[PDB]
C-alpha cells in the first residue's frame, strides 16, 4: 500500500522593496 | 507498506531591500 | 514497513539589505 | 495523544511583533536598482 | 502524549519582537545594486 | 510523556528581542552593491 | 593667428557579421 | 601663431564576426 | 609659433571572431 | 616637393586583396547572438 | 624632396593578399554570443 | 632628399599573405562566447 500526500503552504510576504530577476536562460547583449 | 507524508512549509517575511538575481543559464554580453 | 516523514520547515525574514545573486552557468563577458 | 507508536507532532512558533513608533523625523531612501546620472 | 514506542515531537519557539521607537531623526539610504554616476 | 522506549523530544527556544530606541540622530548609509562614479 | 583644419574621414566597411551593441546608461532587468 | 591641423583617419573593414558590446554606465539584473 | 599636425590613421581590419565586450562603469547582477 | 620648411606629407598604400575561390563545398554557420533552445 | 629644414615624411605599405581556394570540404561553425540549449 | 637638417622619413613594410589552400577537409568551430547546455 502507498499512503502519500503532500502538504505544500507556500506562504510570502512583503513590507517592502524586491527585485526578483529570475533569468533561466536568458542572455544579455 | 510505504507511509510517506511531506509537511513542507516555506514562509517568507521580508521588511526591507531585497535583491534576488538568479542567473541558470544565463550569458551576461 | 516504510514510516517515512519530512517536516520541513523554511522559515526567512528580513529586515534590511540582501543581495543574493546565485550564477548556476551564468558566463559573464 | 499518540500512545501506540509512530508518533511524530511537530509545533511551529512564530509571534513576530515589528513596532516602529516614529515620534520624529525619518529620511529614508531606498534605492535597489536605481542608478542616478 | 505518546505511550508505546516511536515517539517524535519537535517544538519550535519563535517569538521575535522587532521594536523601533524614534524620538529623533534617522537619515537612512539603503542602496542595493545602485550607482551613483 | 514517553514512556516504553524510542524517545526523542526537541525544544528550541528563540525570543529574539531587537530594541532600537533612538533619541537622536542616527546617519546610516546601507551600500550594497552601489559604485559612486 | 589661428589656422585650425579638421580633416575628418570616418571610412568603415562590412562583409560579414556585425552586432554592435552600445549600451550609454541601459539597464536591463 | 598657431598652425594646427588634425588629419584623422579611421578606416574599419571587416569580413567575420564581430560582437562589439559597449556598456558606458549599463547596469545588467 | 606653434606649427602642430596630427597624422591619426587608425585601420582594423577583420577576417575572423572578435568579442569586444568593454564595460566602462557597467555593473552586471 | 617642399623646399623651405614645415614639410609633412604622409603616404598611406592600402591594396586588400580578399580573394576566395571555393571548387569544392563550403558548410559555414555564422551565429551571432542567437540562441538554439 | 625636401632640402632647407623641418622634413618629415611617412610612407604606408600595405599590401594584404587573403587568398583561399578551397578545392574540398570546409564545415565551419562561428558562434558569436550563441548558446545552444 | 633632405639636405639642410630636420629630417626624418619613415617608411613601414607590409606585405602581408595568407594563403590557405585546402584540398582535403576542415572541420573548424569557432565558438567565441557559446555555452553549449
Amino acid at each position: 500500500t502507498q499512503r502519500l500526500a503532500n502538504f505544500l503552504v507556500h506562504s510570502s510576504n512583503n513590507f517592502g522593496a524586491i527585485l526578483s530577476s529570475t533569468n533561466v536562460g536568458s542572455n544579455t547583449y
